[PDB]
């Protein structure tokens, strides 16, 4: 899909009105063709994808807008799809060369503080500047009235551009201020090189530096380059999210480059005194971060991964490495933020159709496509893994399921097999496959600041992004031919993660890694402040304030929720602690609250709700001091995107 | 736009009930197929996954007919092999519509036996045990979040033999958790088929010998409010004609006096005459303020414009329905041009023309050419007061006799006189009786919708929405009366007619308490008479919920209530009640929006967090939730609440 211009906002002194130029059918066709003959006029376009509508402002002969709406998408144009000229994920800014007929606003350098925000409804909202990227609405408005206006201009009185709107600053679901991308960030972006080669590892610098390495999985980014550095005489640490990949490196390196390295995972540890160590991020955090002077170079592998341990591990390194004596951090991934999937030479891509004995996410699989050989099928849930595995087994296909919870020994490693699995596979098992068949959806978690009474953490099924598609497809075609089959050809933009991931980081810090919320904030802040990494909204003070209130948890419930191994074991266990001390029942008797089951006969009355982590069946009271505390925390300034 | 089959749910041949889905169309194919109404793909399976541009749900063929929900499909056609298929059955009251099953389509068959173990099929092909507890209700064996059931409406409930018991249309929820499911029984599908496919309501009924409720679906200028009661009067019957508009009511009476001979009784706030005639013209508000039906006074009651869903009208009609038989009436007539289920058909006096981007006057993303309005009598419907004032301004500056009209302004500001462009809200339709050479329609209106948002209680939010058939049909109606007329529009779209939000029920209790001295219990009886009567606009049964809420709100401040009644805005009771609770705690209102002006003079003495009862708009001030009324309302949210799927 391409981005499509579906209207415009005309400026004149400052007033505006808007014009629509496409309906739905036109938008969709134009988005599939990427061919737009419609004449472009104005400095503000109203634009749309198949999922959202927003604005775009031309400045300096460039049409600009937000990464969180456009991603890395092309813009439909007279002669076809227009590739983006600039892609600055870190500033939430992208830009296409202005098409013929378009006008540009000029930047503002008189430096006025009385500003005017233009919306998708063509209203003109006065704004008092507060900083480089903040302004306060003179009249607070409900957040919903700014929705769809991301990308609109912030104008000084003389009509020039100060920047583009990117998000509202809410206080309890009401917008008192606005975040914008300032015109100086636009000019900085324009002077940066479009091509920047991150395929070569850099040489060790004289003083501390953070460098990026974008290279295919099996370039030797985690094998050959660590070996090269060690030859030059350095001590190198390779961090990786998979236990099975970390272990695998030990045997590979001892054969191929004659180095028997240190290995550090939770299930196994080996110290050989070698100058190269391979660790998981999680085991790295358990060992208490950087040891003063132990390493010259730290290589954070798969730094595209947006799981809490990886983010927390990488932010720890970014906070500590210099102080502990390192000269070099290398952030390594094949799929960096802003990447899209491109054709792979070694992999042949074939859409699924409706003909097939095996129904699969609305489409079908031919039994002839998986009868012999080794094939991997990605499903979104374990329930689905289980039922597809059973089907296949009943047809006499040798088929097995894999997901979080199961021992990887369900393998088999040699022989005909179909593996039906979730993304747990990515970290659990390292082999590749004659084909990958991919449902193209993922389970993820999303926070909702629902003030009912506090927040909600919802589990939802959503389309895959560009990293998911590439990483799943990349389980076939490794040094040998391969096939990838898909239910749908789409792709969400890569490199963003939800605020629940942040909440997860504080939770794990408390549950697993003996980190105070203040400590956790320091480490995440280094992650945020370092560019070229995945991006999120800055909700650190909020989440810090919330967990900071969660005191004197019951150690047995914590142990039990960690043991059962599910999400947010600290939030779950803290709610259970409050329920037990208040002598009151849990929100439900879902498996989530089984730590309270022996107390079931004696718990009665309304649940002192702290927050929603699933369905709430029981009645709730709001009188508990901890609830009162978390409600007060919601008055904090919260960026939400528009 | 037609409904389009975009996929299907395939049920298992034997053993235990299981299913899987197949998708036969993408988005592009869906949109094209909806605009042409032509679907050459063949129809397999008995459970279809259907879609409009706006939403998607399920449809289930039983005994020859592809059934689904009115709240999903409205009166729309089904895309077919030889073009659009019109609906064969349209039952607004049961939330059930039906197209004749296309070629070779397969139909489930009814639950002949009579088990009480049931299985619901969802759009995800999940099969979910249900326990029948009534004709149209069964409980989920394992309660679920209601989000999981959205888009499954129209799906079947099966008995273990795989026979259809009905089709899902809504969940019963407790605080966001579906505990049970509502369906349209299969025998309500056969009650639908053992009626005639066409019913006639174009002629006023004969007076029956015993109490009967009849419907009159006939256009304005058929004389529904002048000629027909005149006719009944001529046969010696006493007749009451009720209407939502003061100006319409006065006009009919004045027309009757000079044309049909009679000098009728008139009853409104502003003018009331007793002449002893056997025809009486009243508004719904005055009828209610008079305490409803007085014994033996009328044989016939015409409830005119019975399509209207303002609180007064609903409350008024509810009253007549509850009180007429016992007051000795023989006949209640529910009269409208635009009954529930109706569609905007072409009018031979009216030339319909799409606005373009060509024009000097920007209008809702399109354009009005000055030529089209420079000379004559013209009407422009805008959704908000604000826009009307912007558009009157922008028009007159360019040399026009432009004027606005919306609630608050006195009519007569609309002259006549000749050349004019009136820019107005829908308030035009209760304030002014005249018509125009052309009508220009923004195709949108403001409405109010309730969210059970548990933050802490409920929210009532003003939103802007696409117009429905009634809206479009009534807005067009102000041109092409006798002579030729023109209708210009921004959008061809049209939402289904005859549904109203739960917030409208809220307004009925509020008006009950604020204007007409009705206890919540007394209002429930009246509303119950309206729901139970068929062929009237329909809503979700939340009567107990809303009764329970207003029953708690006692000892309101008489002064604030008088000011919110006078200012004329919605929910004067809830607004005044929140203010009563604020003033008594010396706390500020949730904001300093105009809604809270009754409290402006006390601003100096009002400090601290607002004890919030519910949300009627943005809340800027901190909130406490400790107030006994807040808690009382919080407990009411435990009620069983039907919500759609
Ligand atoms: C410029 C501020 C930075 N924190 C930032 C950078 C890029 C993007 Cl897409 C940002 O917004 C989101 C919004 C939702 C999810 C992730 C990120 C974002 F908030
Ligand atoms: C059969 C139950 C009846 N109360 C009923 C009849 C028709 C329809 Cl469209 C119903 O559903 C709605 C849903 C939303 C708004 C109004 C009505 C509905 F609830």
């Amino acid at each position: 899909g391409s981005v499509v211009i579906v209207g415009r906002i005309i400026l004149s002194s400052i007033t505006a009105y808007s014009q629509q130029t496409r309906g739905l059918l036109g938008c969709i066709i134009t988005s599939l063709t990427g061919r737009d003959k419609n004449q472009v006029e104005g400095e503000v376009q109203v634009v749309s994808t198949a999922t959202q509508s927003f604005l775009a402002t031309c400045v300096n002969g460039v049409c600009w807008t937000v990464y969180h709406g456009a991603g890395s998408k092309t813009l439909a144009g007279p002669k076809g799809p227009i590739t983006q000229m600039y892609t600055n994920v870190d500033q939430d800014l992208v830009g296409w060369q202005a098409p013929p007929g378009a006008r540009s606003l000029t930047p503002c350098t008189c430096g006025s503080s009385d500003l005017y925000l233009v919306t998708r409804h063509a209203d003109v909202i006065p704004v008092r500047r507060r900083g480089d990227s903040r302004g306060s609405l003179l009249s607070p408005r409900p957040v919903s009235y700014l929705k769809g206006s991301s990308g609109g201009p912030l104008l000084c009185p003389s009509g020039h551009a100060v920047g583009i709107f990117r998000a509202a600053v809410c206080t309890r679901g009401v917008a008192k201020a606005v975040d914008f991308v300032p015109v100086e960030s636009m000019e900085t972006t324009m002077r940066s090189p479009v091509f920047t080669d991150n395929s070569s590892p850099p040489a060790v610098p004289q003083s501390f530096q953070v460098a990026h390495l974008h290279a295919p999985t099996g370039s030797g980014k985690s094998t050959k380059v660590p070996a090269a550095y060690a030859a030059q005489g350095y001590k190198v640490l390779v961090l990786n999210p998979s236990v099975a990949a970390t272990l695998g490196f030990g045997a590979y390196m001892s054969k191929a480059h004659g180095i028997d390295p240190n290995i550090r995972t939770g299930v196994r540890t080996i110290t050989t005194g070698a100058p190269v160590t391979y660790s998981t991020y999680g085991k790295f955090l358990a060992d208490g971060g950087c040891s003063g002077g132990a390493y010259d170079i730290i290589i954070c592998d798969e730094c595209h991964s947006t799981d809490s341990t990886t983010i927390l591990g990488i932010g720890t390194v970014l906070d500590q490495a210099e102080t502990a004596g390192a000269r070099l951090v290398v952030l390594a991934t094949a799929t960096p933020p802003g990447s899209v999937t491109v054709p792979h030479p070694n992999i042949e891509e074939v859409a699924l159709s409706n003909t097939g004995e095996i129904p699969f996410y609305g489409k079908a699989i031919p039994i002839e496509a998986i009868r012999g050989g080794r094939h991997l099928i990605f499903c979104h849930s374990k329930k689905k893994c289980d039922e597809l595995a059973a089907k296949l087994s009943g047809l006499g296909i040798n088929a097995v399921a894999y997901y979080r919870g199961l021992d990887v020994s369900v393998i088999p490693t040699i022989g005909d097999v179909v593996v039906v699995a979730t993304d747990a596979l990515m970290t659990g098992y390292t082999g590749d496959f004659d084909s990958v068949i991919d449902c193209n959806t993922c389970v993820t978690q999303t926070v909702d600041f629902s003030l009912d009474p506090t927040f909600t953490i919802e589990t939802t099924t959503v389309p895959q992004d560009a990293v998911s598609r590439s990483q799943r497809r990349g389980r076939t075609g490794r040094g040998r031919r391969g096939i990838y089959r898909f239910v749908t050809p789409g792709e969400r933009p890569s490199g963003m993660f939800d605020s629940s991931v942040l909440c997860e980081c504080y939770d794990a810090g408390c549950a697993w890694y003996e980190l105070t919320p203040a400590e956790t904030s320091v480490r995440l802040r280094a992650y945020l402040n370092t560019p070229g990494l995945p991006v999120c909204q800055d909700h650190l003070e909020f989440w810090e304030s919330v967990f900071t209130g969660l005191t004197h948890i019951d150690a047995h419930f914590l142990s039990q929720t960690k043991q059962a191994g599910d999400n947010f074991p600290y939030l779950v266990a803290y709610q259970a602690t409050v329920c037990a001390r208040a002598q009151a029942p849990p929100p439900s008797w879902d498996q989530m609250w089984k730590c309270l089951i022996r107390l079931k006969p004696t718990l009665h009355g309304p649940t002192p709700l702290l927050y929603r982590l699933g369905a709430v069946q029981n009645e709730v009271t709001l009188t508990h001091p901890i609830t009162k505390y978390i409600m007060a925390c919601m008055s904090a300034d919260l960026e939400v995107v528009t």
